[PDB]
C-alpha cells in the first residue's frame, strides 16, 4: 500500500525555520545535474556510484557521486548504461566534485519515438483550491518522482516565488504523486526546523530512486499560506 496523506503534525512549516530559504531555494531554482548516456567510473561507499559528468554552464564540477538506499542499488546500475537527473549539493560532499542521490533511470527501452516529449500534468494547490496547473515534461517512459519534482518546484519558485531568500509566502507544501496502480506517496517541500538548512540530509529522500510512469501519473501539489 500507499504513503498515507500527510496528517496536520506530519508537516514542516516554514515559520519553524529560521535558518536561510536560500539553501532551498537553489536546490530547485535551475539547479540540476543532467547526463545522458553514462556508465559509472567508480564507488566511494558501497551504496552509491561515481559518473563523470560535466556541469556545462558554470564549469564547477568534473564527477559527480551519486548515493542510493542500498548496494543492491548500486550493483543494479554499477555497469549499466544509464541517464542521470538530480539536484546536486557541495555542503558536506565527499569521495570539482559534486554530489546527489538517486536520479538513475536505464537508457535502452527508455524514450519515445520521433523525439516526442511526455507532459506530465501538475495541479497546484493553496488553502484546499486549485489555482494554477501546469505541464513539466520528460523524454523518459520511466521517469524518477525527483526528476520531476526538481522540473514543478523550478516552475513555482518562478511563477510562484515557492521559495525566496528570507523565507517563503508558504507556511507548509508538499508533493503528491498518484501511480496508474493507485499508489501514492509524497514529499515535504519544506526544510526542518531550526536555524540551519542540511542539504544532505534534505535530499535524502531522492535515494530510494523512485521512478514512476510519466505517460500515467498524476502529481499533486498542495500549499497552505502563512495566516488564513
Ligand atoms: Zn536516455
Amino acid at each position: 500500500e500507499s504513503q498515507p496523506d500527510p496528517m496536520p503534525d506530519d508537516l514542516h512549516k516554514s515559520s519553524e525555520f529560521t535558518g536561510t530559504m536560500g539553501n532551498m531555494k537553489y536546490l530547485y531554482d535551475d539547479h540540476y545535474v543532467s547526463a545522458t548516456k553514462v556508465k559509472s567510473v567508480d564507488k566511494f561507499l558501497a551504496h552509491d556510484l561515481i559518473y563523470n559528468i560535466s556541469d556545462k554552464k558554470l564549469k564547477n564540477y568534473d564527477k559527480v557521486k551519486t548515493e542510493l538506499l542500498n548496494e543492491d542499488l548500486a550493483k543494479k546500475y554499477k555497469d549499466e548504461v544509464v541517464d542521470v537527473y538530480g539536484s546536486n549539493y557541495y555542503v558536506n560532499c565527499y569521495f570539482g566534485k559534486t554530489c546527489m542521490y538517486g536520479g538513475i533511470t536505464k537508457h535502452e527501452g527508455n524514450h519515445f519515438d520521433n523525439g516526442n516529449l511526455q507532459n506530465v500534468l501538475v495541479r497546484v494547490y493553496e488553502n484546499k483550491r486549485n489555482t494554477i496547473s501546469f505541464e513539466v515534461q520528460t523524454d523518459k517512459k520511466s521517469v524518477t518522482a525527483q526528476e520531476l519534482d526538481i522540473k514543478a518546484r523550478n516552475f513555482l519558485i518562478n511563477k510562484k516565488n515557492l521559495y525566496e531568500f528570507n523565507s517563503s509566502p508558504y507556511e507548509t507544501g508538499y508533493i503528491k504523486f498518484i501511480e496508474n496502480n493507485g499508489n501514492t506517496f509524497w514529499y515535504d517541500m519544506m526544510p526542518a526546523p531550526g536555524d540551519k538548512f542540511d542539504q544532505s540530509k534534505y535530499l535524502m529522500m531522492y535515494n530510494d530512486n523512485k521512478t514512476v510512469d510519466s505517460k500515467s501519473v498524476k502529481i499533486e501539489v498542495h500549499l497552505t499560506t502563512k495566516n488564513g
